[PDB]
């Protein structure tokens, strides 16, 4: 029980001290508990899938969310994305738009799926990674953002520069965090319908890219498979 089941082995260096704290346990306590009473999101098995897609050593971009999508089969452990054949969210289409207009080429998909921005260095982490149905920030001042903070903290603590994103009044809160002399914060206003004239132009993904480049790592190549993939 103590470390999570299929976590990589430079997170667990990382957040044992994070695992066997006493918060940590009440939390996982107040879960069990929460899931005999209502239906959270994501389902347990994919609560840490952003550590396991993507390992400390592997993190070149980290894209805070707040909590998950809290609708029937939206949120799979990742800031977001969602599942294959669910609709992609409005904020995820903001974000495509932005894309398409920022990265000379990139064609929008149809589905909303990020696990390959994952699997190439972009730690898809939300603040908060449990939710009740039907329910915004419900999980919210439990324990996750003692975690979340902690996760941030150790992808801080890298030598190799790491580009933060930073979408929002939530997440920009975090930029205090944020010390190594290495790395970039990229922030604006975030990608959701109320507040889009504060994202659009504001090409997070071109700077992202430049950024790395300067620090000689290799760019995300942003494009999305037309077809996926569970």
């Amino acid at each position: 029980p103590i470390i999570p089941a299929n976590l990589p082995e430079d997170w667990q260096e990382a957040l044992l001290p994070e695992f066997s704290a006493p918060y940590f346990h009440e939390l996982t306590d107040f879960l069990r508990q929460e899931r005999k009473e209502y239906t959270i999101y994501p389902p347990a098995p994919d609560v840490f899938n952003a550590l396991r897609y993507t390992p400390l050593g592997e993190v070149k971009v980290l894209i805070l969310g707040q909590d998950p999508y809290h609708g029937p089969n939206q949120a799979h452990g990742l800031s977001f994305s969602v599942r294959p054949g669910v609709r992609v969210p409005p904020s995820l289409r903001n974000i495509y738009k932005e894309l398409t207009e920022d990265i000379p080429g990139f064609v929008a998909p149809k589905h909303g799926y990020l696990r390959s921005w994952a699997e190439q260095g972009v730690l898809l982490l939300n603040a908060v990674l449990t939710v009740r149905a039907g329910q915004a920030n419900s999980h919210q001042g439990k324990g996750w953002e003692h975690f979340t903070d902690a996760v941030i903290k150790a992808v801080n603590a890298k030598e190799e520069r790491v580009v933060f994103i930073l979408w929002g009044s939530y997440a920009r809160k975090k930029k205090k965090l944020i010390t190594g002399k290495n790395h970039v914060v990229i922030e604006s206003g975030h990608p959701s319908p109320l507040s889009e004239q504060y994202f659009f132009g504001t090409r997070p993904f071109s700077k992202t890219n430049e950024a790395l480049e300067k620090a000689g790592r290799g760019p995300v190549e942003w494009q999305l498979p037309a077809t996926v993939t569970e």
